[PDB]
């Protein structure tokens, strides 16, 4: 299985795996898991300066690790496509190929607030990375 669920706080997973989450080209975070990354890591000033748009990745480098930010929308109110999630799925996946990421922790992203379906996100998540040694662990409360 590409992707190992776990019941549990995401931000207890290993300290050694990158995080994912789904936010705006606004970096608001202010609902969901988000503003739980905004809490924990900050960075929305160093994000914003990427200017990264809708179906790209911004990223923090924090322990040696990364999160990343996957812009899957314009506006913080918007919905995203599946189109955009699944470009910034593949931009995450280059990244990772190129800096050696092999961990990857996440919720079901786009699936709250988003109002996407897990049932097609996952399938998704297991197409992008398909062919790669990268391993998902999937959280939810
Ligand atoms: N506080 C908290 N803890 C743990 N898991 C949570 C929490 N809040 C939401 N979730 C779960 O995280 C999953 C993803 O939902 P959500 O956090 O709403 O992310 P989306 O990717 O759907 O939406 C992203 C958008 N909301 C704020 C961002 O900045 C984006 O604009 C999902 O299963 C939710 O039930
Ligand atoms: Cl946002
Ligand atoms: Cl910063």
């Amino acid at each position: 299985s590409r992707i190992t669920y776990v019941k549990g706080d995401l931000f207890a997973c290993p300290k050694t795996d990158s995080l994912a989450h789904c936010i705006s080209e606004d970096c608001r975070m202010g609902a969901g898991i988000a503003v739980l990354f905004k809490k924990k890591f900050g960075g929305v000033q160093e994000l914003l300066n990427q200017q990264k748009k809708s179906g790209e990745v911004a990223v923090l480098k924090r322990d040696g690790r990364y999160i990343y930010y996957l812009i899957t929308k314009k506006r913080a109110s918007h919905k995203p496509t599946y189109e955009n999630l699944q470009k910034s799925l593949e931009a995450m996946k280059s990244h990772c190929l190129k800096n050696g990421v092999t961990d990857l922790s996440m919720p079901r992203i786009g699936c709250g607030l988003d109002r996407l379906q897990w049932e097609n996100v996952s399938a998704m998540i297991e197409e992008v990375f398909e062919a790669t040694d990268i391993k998902i662990t999937v959280y939810t409360l």
